[PDB]
Protein backbone atom coordinates (compact mmCIF):
# COMPACT_ATOMS: atom_id res chain seq x y z
CA UNK A 1 0.00 0.00 0.00
CA UNK A 2 2.70 2.41 1.12
CA UNK A 3 4.87 2.71 -1.96
CA UNK A 4 8.23 3.17 -0.27
CA UNK A 5 9.52 0.07 -1.98
CA UNK A 6 8.18 -2.71 0.18
CA UNK A 7 10.87 -3.24 2.75
CA UNK A 8 14.59 -2.82 2.19
CA UNK A 9 16.38 -1.74 -0.98
CA UNK A 10 15.93 -4.87 -3.06
CA UNK A 11 13.28 -6.17 -0.69
CA UNK A 12 9.63 -6.24 -1.66
CA UNK A 13 6.83 -6.96 0.81
CA UNK A 14 4.79 -10.15 0.93
CA UNK A 15 1.06 -10.45 1.86
CA UNK A 16 2.32 -11.73 5.22
CA UNK A 17 3.74 -8.35 6.13
CA UNK A 18 7.23 -9.77 5.74
CA UNK A 19 9.90 -8.98 3.17
CA UNK A 20 11.04 -10.85 0.05
CA UNK A 21 14.21 -10.05 -1.97
CA UNK A 22 13.56 -9.12 -5.59
CA UNK A 23 16.80 -10.84 -6.63
CA UNK A 24 14.97 -13.94 -7.77
CA UNK A 25 12.31 -11.69 -9.25
CA UNK A 26 14.85 -10.55 -11.81
CA UNK A 27 16.39 -14.00 -12.37
CA UNK A 28 13.12 -15.95 -12.42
Amino acid sequence: ENFSGGCVAGYMRTPDGRCKPTFYQLIT
